[PDB]
């Protein structure tokens, strides 16, 4: 008898990381958990085969099932497009489900305390959360004035501010602007994933340069948080504090992490999940790509060891969230349970190549000193099977 | 017999850095080389007494001279106005001669192989550059934003729609860039790259922004491909164009030893400035389009907790390794404008004691704080502010006479 998982949104994708998807199925998942299973496979072959309505449709079952778990995919290039004969430069799936879904994109580095980090002191994780793609920009011939202006709905309050006279020749220029309902989603996000991981907030802006701009974004985090979450944050020890986006890159070179840093917007060690609007529908994958190198190795024949870690935290992301909204302990505990058994077995001295590289330095590493993707894979499942049966 | 520099604006400063800056020229530029020196003094003091025109005479005489050397300055704010007694809350020296001079920042590290970096594959650093003008404003509720060019050659108006709020408010701005600025910006990226010998690479986001981003990128390609091509080609040396998330990316992977044009999205840029253990590890050099001009400085304030130990009569172990950077490389484009072997040599010289120095284990505070743990350090791991200046030089004597085996 395994774990009921309920309806999980798959989507396949390319090269080394669809095999390396394929195995934490078979022996992560598939033999402790039961799912209604929706799978996409969004590998470049049968995109292009599908004029890419595999991706639109991945996209609309997720809004359906609320729960999404993606491998990485090729964003096809001109190169991509004569490898595979592509028919069109197809789009980046990520970009054509992050369309369509919207929300905050939220990016989680793994910490194994034995594994170099880009500051030293990071010990706690550092979540970094972000909603420029609809400015209006264009080229300015010659001299003469570019202005900005706002006309209300009724007329009475209409501005005209001078961006700037052109004078000894032209240039460029352009027009920004962000809505509130979009500054308030974000922030929202923002108190909500604080909440959920039990770390202060910190908000990055430049409010002393943009005045006007940035002190909206601040304006309305700081009124959102004094209206419906620092009696929540106060019950968890918890706080939101801005700072300047300078400011916040020092503090963060002397910090010890375990924060969220929401921003107005080893490799195998990194997650980015998108949280929709409706608090309802997340999306995970690891923040990397297809890892083509090893791949081209798997294809000779050759052994591989690639760190898998990334693309697990999608999984277990995911199922985490899914258990939330199906209110499933069982899964929950499961979800937990492997992010604990892939960060022990690392911390153990169990790692792939590339970890050990980061350790020793790549010269300096000997066969021994790794697992290669089935060996790690296989030692994972064994810590797996231990951690679940000493719950039961 | 020492050595003839040539013409150099220099300008004394604020605090500790005033302190560290007399010791340098004392123990090591002066003993060595005789300069044609133009001073002006901007003391915090200095510049409330002139009213401010000893900046602006700095700034000019960095003009005619084209080499400038700058000591950290106290920039003015209430605290200082009550302290000094000040008659205005003076604008910051740095914003007076760039306003001045234009130009590009460049920031460059001092790499130590004992000392810790963001990432420790980086051997060789890594120069970032950027050459407010922005018009925000609230948008309190529904309605219509427009962007609008008016010609003033009495051509038709465009408009662009920015957005139409059709419920709520928000927020909105209007930007610009000229081309003459974005020209500048490619020319003093061009001659920084060959001036150090190293690749150069731009970043924008032309992708989304396609006529304000591609503007950039348009320029650059066509000043390299008409005036830089040869010169970088006969260096081995090139340009490229890369997105600012590609860019990120290789300097992650890459061992340094590049120019990084950005225009901006300076989270990644803040970072690497950041990143190489201490503030006293920085440089932070201005470079006119001009390919003449050059105006350069510690990347660091004038250490104002170290000078009241100093006031106290204490012990004090401030890092002058950007502060004598500054000099080096000012010393560095001079020779190379008048061809002084001699000039070029003794530069390069002193930043070799300087790093080597540090890498034999004899230095700051801030230096055994990153190697140990500020916890961790003890008085016996580092040497005060001026045992390492004494050390310096005469590690300096020893490179000096080691030298003359070439000739
Ligand atoms: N998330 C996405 O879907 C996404 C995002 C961007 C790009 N892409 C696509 O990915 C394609 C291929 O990108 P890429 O080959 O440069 O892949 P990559 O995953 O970004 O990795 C580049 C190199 O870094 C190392 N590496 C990265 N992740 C690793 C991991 N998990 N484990 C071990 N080593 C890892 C490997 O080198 P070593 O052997 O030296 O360790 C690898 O060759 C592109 O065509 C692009 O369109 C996908
Ligand atoms: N370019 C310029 O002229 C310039 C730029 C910035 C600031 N300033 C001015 O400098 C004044 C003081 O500013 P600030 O204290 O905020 O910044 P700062 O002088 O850069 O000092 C901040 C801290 O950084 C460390 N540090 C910086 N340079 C160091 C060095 N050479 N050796 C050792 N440690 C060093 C010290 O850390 P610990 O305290 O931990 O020892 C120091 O207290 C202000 O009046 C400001 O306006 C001038
Ligand atoms: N807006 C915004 C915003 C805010 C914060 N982080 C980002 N980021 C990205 O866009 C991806 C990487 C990441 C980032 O810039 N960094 C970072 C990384 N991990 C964890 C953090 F808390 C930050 C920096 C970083 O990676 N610097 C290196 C890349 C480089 F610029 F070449 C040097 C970095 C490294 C070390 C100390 C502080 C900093 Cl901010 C964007």
């Amino acid at each position: 008898k395994k774990i009921s998982g309920g309806s999980v949104v798959e989507m396949q994708g390319d090269e080394m990381t669809r095999i390396i998807w394929e195995l934490i199925k078979e022996k992560l998942i598939f033999p402790y958990v039961e799912l209604d299973l929706h799978s996409y496979d969004l590998g470049i072959e049968n995109r292009d085969a599908t004029n890419d309505q595999v991706t639109k449709d991945a996209a609309e079952a997720i809004k359906k099932h609320n729960v999404g778990v993606k491998c990485a995919t090729i964003t096809p290039d001109e190169k991509r497009v004569e490898e595979f004969k592509l028919k069109q430069m197809w789009k980046s799936p990520n970009g054509t489900i992050r369309n369509i879904l919207g929300g905050t994109v939220f990016r989680e580095a793994i910490i194994c305390k034995n594994i170099p980090r880009l500051v030293s002191g990071w010990v706690k994780p550092i979540i970094i959360g972000h909603h420029q793609y609809r400015a209006t920009d264009f080229v300015v011939p010659g001299p003469g004035k570019v202005e900005i202006t706002y006309t209300p709905s009724d007329g009475t309050q209409k501005v005209t501010y001078l961006v700037h006279n052109f004078e000894e020749g032209g240039g460029v220029a352009m027009g920004m602007y962000n809505q509130d309902k979009s500054i308030e989603d974000f922030a929202h996000s923002s108190f909500q994933m604080a909440l959920s991981k039990g770390w202060p907030l910190y908000l990055s802006t430049k409010n002393t340069i943009l005045k006007k701009y940035d002190g909206r974004f601040k304006d309305i985090f700081q009124e959102i948080y004094d209206k419906q979450y620092k009696s929540q944050f106060e019950a968890q020890k918890i706080w939101y504090e801005h700072r300047l986006i300078d400011d916040m890159v020092a503090q963060a070179m002397k910090s010890e992490g375990g924060f969220i840093w929401a921003c107005k917007n080893s490799l195998g060690m990194m997650t980015s999940v998108l949280v929709c609007p409706d608090g309802k529908t997340v999306e995970a994958e690891a923040a990397h790509g297809t890892v083509t190198r090893h791949y081209r190795m798997y294809q000779k024949g050759q052994e591989t060891s690639t760190n898998p870690i990334a693309s697990i935290f999608a999984w277990t992301r995911g199922l985490a969230h899914r258990a939330k909204l199906d209110n499933n302990k069982e899964l929950a505990f499961f979800a937990n349970a492997l992010e604990e058994v892939s960060i022990e077995t690392i911390e153990a001295g169990f790692m792939t190549k590339d970890l050990a590289a980061c350790i020793k330095g790549l010269p300096n590493v000997q066969r021994s000193d790794y697992l290669n993707t089935f060996e790690f894979m296989d030692k994972l499942g064994e810590n797996l099977k231990i951690k679940l049966a000493q719950a039961k």
